[PDB]
C-alpha cells in the first residue's frame, strides 16, 4: 500500500520512484542466486527503479498511479557496464505493470532518465566476469526458463533526486 506522495514532493528538483520486492519475492531471489560465486547487493538494497526523473520543475499536480498489485517476471540475468565501464550483473524484468506505471508518470510530464524504460533489478554493481560467474549466469538463465519466476512488489515509493 506504499504509494507516491506527490504533493509532498511536487516542489522537489527531480523525482525518484522505486518499488521493493515482497517478502516472498525477496526469498525467491535469494534462493535463485544461492549458488552465486560473486558478492551481490544485499536483500535490503534490492530495488526496482520505476522512474528516474531529473526534471527540476515537476508538474504541480498529476494523476498518481496507485496500482493495486505490481508483478514482474524474472526474465534473465545479464551483464551491463557502468560509467567507468565496470561490469554490472542485473536481473532483467518483463513487467507490463511497471512499464504502465512508468508510462503513466512520463506521459504526465515526468521524463525518465533513459530513452526507454528497462525494468531491472541490479544484483551486483562491481563484478568480475570469470568462468564461475559466467557459468552461474548461464545456469540461472536456464533455471529462469525452466522454472518461471514471478516477483511481486509491495508499493510505489517516491523520493527526491
Ligand atoms: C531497497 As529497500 C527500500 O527494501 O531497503
Amino acid at each position: 500500500t506504499a504509494r507516491i506522495l506527490y504533493d509532498r514532493l511536487k516542489d522537489s528538483k527531480g523525482l525518484y520512484v522505486f518499488t521493493d520486492p515482497s517478502d516472498a519475492s525477496l526469498i525467491d531471489i535469494q534462493e535463485l542466486i544461492a549458488e552465486c560465486p560473486f558478492e551481490t547487493e544485499n536483500s535490503t538494497e534490492w530495488a526496482v527503479t520505476v522512474l528516474y526523473c531529473k526534471e527540476e520543475k515537476l508538474p504541480d499536480s498529476i494523476d498518481v498511479p496507485e496500482p493495486k498489485s505490481l508483478t514482474a517476471r524474472a526474465k534473465e540475468l545479464t551483464i551491463w557496464q557502468d560509467h567507468k565501464g565496470r561490469d554490472i550483473c542485473v536481473m532483467l524484468l518483463d513487467s507490463p505493470d511497471l512499464e504502465a506505471v512508468n508510462r503513466k508518470l512520463v506521459s504526465q510530464g515526468l521524463p525518465h532518465g533513459h530513452p526507454e524504460y528497462n525494468a531491472h533489478l541490479t544484483l551486483a554493481y562491481q563484478f568480475e566476469n570469470n568462468a564461475a560467474a559466467r557459468l552461474f549466469i548461464e545456469e540461472c538463465n536456464q533455471h529462469l526458463q525452466n522454472y518461471p519466476l514471478f516477483l511481486t512488489f509491495d508499493g510505489l515509493k517516491a523520493t527526491r533526486m
